[PDB]
């Protein structure tokens, strides 16, 4: 709001300033005349301000002018030596200007002049920003390896540029290789990075984390730099042995998962909203992995912990059903005809036959729901909040049966409402064990695609429909009987009314022996062509959600979410039963990591 | 589970042991001076075991290392005579890795040494499975004509190669050359094996079976090879004579029906899942065969049989709504009030007016039934089971009626339970009829398509909603009237009622004399949210069933139910009413075969 406005002003006070001492108006265009005529018999002082802390070398080099920069570095050397003081431009030398603009003479004159090559334009611009256009760490070397200008990237190493250098965020060069779109050079440019770190490792450049603690590759995966992660994949791809067609093939799998730990690219993979991240399981090093590890293990003991939950949601479902109920106790129907009534028992004992076995049912569905909270607990706090999905339901299907049971031993009415909720979330919560199911598996995603997505798109399309008829209805029918076409007798019936209406459930009023108020006669048919219409712009609606959709677009979320309900049992269930895949370096001693062999064919 | 992943632990123990004894790690890499230096004096053994009893000269030839070989076969001229003793790998030779990796130094090399050509590697890794990735038969031969090496085809008949030879699955190598998907180059070598086949022929080698009876030409209509398919056309393509555009063309026609005798390319096209085998039907020699088998008289005596059926039905149903039917015999409504009633006669004799016709009419249909059944068990027993459809029907329609004849002389009740199934079976079994039917006839089958496809899809979906609702709505009317607002009295009920509402059929629970629980304001709101929202849902599911399907790929499953009904009358109606087609050697003495001539035009 305030800010952004406020960068437009120092570009204009940048372009003010440059009309005020015309040094600067000759840098601009390279007017060496005028700076023979401003220096050669004027002298001493050069140093302008501006803006950002600019020179007149900054200025001169702002564009590609190496004949006025080639009088400046022989008027004043020292304004190499001073970078821009701003805030928006902190630490910038000219040389960082001078690479990102490909002036290769000028580059190799500067650093004949001798410039840092190691400082760091830490500029409130030039910090990684989703609202700024370019981030290119802090360093020239950065800013060298990023524009193609492989010949400064030569030439900074001759003068000593650390290839071993961290920016703000911890970040190499290689981190920043994959922040960039413009991906169809810099995997050349790839193998020339790894060319000048060939003499001192100490762990070979690629083990470096950012300020969080993430390693390039794992980050590629995280970005779903497609290519990167490609020729990244070169690295740890150990060829057994060719056969025709046939090539087996060993990969290293040292961080493709780490099982569990917190840092597994598999993990580092189902945790973010970039859709460009769910396509590294393409990959054939990735989709062989999560096929194995579900379809040996990963399915059968997803479809038998399917099965336990039904026989817990129908003993649960079977003891709500046969709730003890007292007659009537409260004397009669006092409040006059709408008053039909049948009490629940309220601290008579429970008797033995078929009732002490519904409260052993009960125990049995009272420690189901604390088990889920103990082990749910470290699924919300281990992330925050941020769980925007079905482990919403099941710490709140838990919920309501510590309701009920702080209903029970204090007696109070209102234990059929959370009860009532309870069953709808509890048949509901089972929607989760479609997920591995391939019959109805991709079926399942575009429920829940429409319930956060579309339903919110159009309840307030209801609401706002439904707000006025049931208010006209109300305002007709206040002059009339409830007995006798009672469709609502007060206000916030007609809005459950006019929604029985408005879904096209009930029929409707219509009493043929008396006479209808005409305006009914006129608003119901304006509003059942209203309602008969936006029924179908919500179905139009729909096909929108879909043609696009289908288009190979629905299938991978399927498998994404085969992959992230296997990473979560692979996270949470204990190392009894869970095998580590692959095959480690014990009795083959190869790598000391698991491998895992992959045979493929070339057609 | 256990056994593939067991796969990869001979292959580490193949790498394992080339460590080992480093005269194989000499020829992994070719390194023939470490060769001279464990051979030239040390002499004696070198007969070296390893994983899949594979041999120096196994390895040395498993890479491209002509050199190592060549000391090899100098060295020890005895490891080309014996092979891989494995279960994985058992009588592959040296020369099958020669062969299959294009070595043509290395295998004229080894025949010049001389190599069984007649070897069988008979490995459990090369039987034909569909997780095996490649099947290539037993022979080099084989494996000589299916990667493009010409050259060691010619060779191997130098050396004597039979080209009829057998697999393990009564194959030759032009049963294989249908099994790859390769095909873009082994129709050019299939001129070349017949080249070597011009001798001594006894059948001329197309006429030999598989293991289980198969001939290649009908082979390669069951695996869908359309290009080989034509080139196999043209051995039995006779051109009668071309006129300007008109070709006047016959066909041998001998086995590509054999009507009936269940080895007919027909009948064998229409048995299988697979559905590249559909596409043998677009082929003009035959297409043609089908028309004309099925327009001239394949519609007719279908279409009169449709009658037939018909007033089959009409006299089942007009001798089920005249049952005898007692008044009440049973006292009263002695359970109260919700037990209306009406017996029928038990042994009373039939009446003649308007009952013994009622009697005969039905034994116009008890025998209709049972010559179904005669007649359908050679259509289950003749395959097993293995029936997944119509005749799964029709089957059971018969079914019904029996057990009705069964409720006959015994007067047990419930008569009405399989005579009601049979009504709903037996009017919903003349959708067959809708096959040869040209106005209607692919619509029928996107009904049958969503049945056990979308329907088996969507009650998975429905019972996870409806369990809940109904369920939930138990609770809130446990405690209420069954008398008003009595939408369920019991459990079992709503779960009917709720299904009646969940798809939109009822108006549901609307008493407004009265006063509705608040929580059934709420989830009957929620619920039918739900309802219009699951309901959209497989709608937009329906869509993508047919937005695909609609891009010609309907039309011919509706000609490939043309023919499979056509091939079933063609086999279970006999020789007096169904004349074979084509046109026999008889009168026009010329191949023998029955004839079929098609004209064509060229544009």
């Amino acid at each position: 709001e305030s800010w952004a406005q406020s960068r437009d002003e120092q570009n204009l006070l940048q372009q003010k300033r440059i009309w005020e001492s015309p040094l600067l108006l000759a840098a601009k265009e390279n007017n060496v005349q005028a700076l023979y005529k401003l220096l050669k018999f004027e002298g001493c002082e050069v140093h302008q301000k501006g803006a950002m802390g600019e020179t007149a070398l900054h200025i001169a080099a702002l564009y590609d002018n190496n004949e006025a920069a080639q009088v400046l570095m022989e008027a004043a050397p020292e304004l190499v030596f001073e970078p821009m003081t701003s805030e928006l431009y902190e630490g910038q030398t000219a040389l960082h200007i001078a690479v990102i603009n490909q002036n290769v003479n000028l580059v190799r004159a500067l650093l004949a002049r001798g410039a840092s090559v190691s400082a760091r334009a830490t500029g409130s611009v030039f910090h990684y920003r989703p609202h700024n256009l370019i981030y290119y760490g802090e360093h020239p070397l950065s800013f060298a390896a990023c524009v193609g200008s492989e010949e400064i990237v030569r030439l900074l190493i001759e003068h000593g540029a650390d290839i071993r250098a961290q920016d703000s965020l911890g970040n190499t060069v290689l981190h920043i290789l994959i922040l960039q779109p413009n991906k169809t050079f810099a995997c050349q440019m790839y193998n020339l990075l790894l060319s000048y770190d060939g003499g001192d490792h100490l762990k070979s450049l690629e083990l470096v984390p950012n300020n969080q603690g993430l390693t390039p590759f794992k980050l590629a995966g995280v970005e779903g730099n497609i290519v990167m992660f490609q020729h990244l994949m070169q690295k740890r791809k150990h060829i057994q042995w060719t056969y025709g067609p046939l090539t087996s093939t060993l990969y290293d799998l040292t961080e493709i998962d780490s099982s569990g730990d917190d840092q597994s690219l598999l993990e580092l993979i189902v945790t973010t909203k970039k859709r460009e991240a769910r396509q590294i399981l393409d990959q054939t090093p990735v989709k062989e992995l999560v096929s194995l590890k579900w379809k040996r293990y990963g399915r059968p003991y997803f479809c038998v912990l399917g099965a336990i939950y039904v026989l817990y949601i129908i003993c649960f479902t079977m003891c709500c059903v046969y709730r003890p109920l007292k007659p009537r106790i409260t004397n009669r129907t006092n409040p006059r005809d709408n008053t039909l009534l049948q009490q629940k028992l309220l601290q008579e004992a429970y008797v033995t036959p078929k009732d002490d076995l519904r409260l052993v049912g009960e125990l049995v569905s009272i420690v189901g729901a604390v088990i889920i909270l103990l082990v749910e607990i470290p699924d919300i706090f281990r992330l925050g909040v941020t769980r925007f999905p079905f482990h919403v339901i099941i710490v709140t299907y838990a919920f309501m049966v510590l309701v009920t049971m702080v209903m029970r031993l204090t007696n109070s009415d209102g234990e059929v409402v959370p009860m009532s909720f309870a069953l709808v979330l509890g048949w509901c919560n089972v929607m989760y064990f479609a997920r591995g199911f391939q019959m109805l598996g991709p079926f399942t995603i575009m429920i829940q695609k429409m319930i956060f997505g579309d339903l919110m798109r159009f309840c307030w399309l209801m609401a706002v429909v439904i707000l006025g008829f049931a208010s006209a209805f109300y305002i007709i029918f206040q002059t009339e009987d409830p007995d006798e076409l009672g469709h609502f007798y007060d206000y916030p019936m007609a809005l459950f009314s006019t929604f029985e209406l408005f879904l096209t459930i009930i029929d409707g009023p219509a009493n043929y022996d008396v006479d209808l108020p005409f305006m009914y006669s006129i608003t119901y048919a304006a509003f059942a062509i209203i309602a008969t219409l936006l029924m179908l712009n919500l179905l139009i609606a729909m096909m929108g959600d879909t043609h696009w959709r289908v288009a190979h677009e629905r299938d991978e979320l399927w498998r994404a979410q085969v992959v992230a309900t296997t990473v979560m049992l692979e996270r949470k269930l204990p190392r009894c039963l869970w095998p580590r895949s692959g095959i480690c370096g014990r009795e083959y001693g190869l790598g000391d990591r698991w491998f895992l062999r992959v045979e493929d064919r070339q057609d």
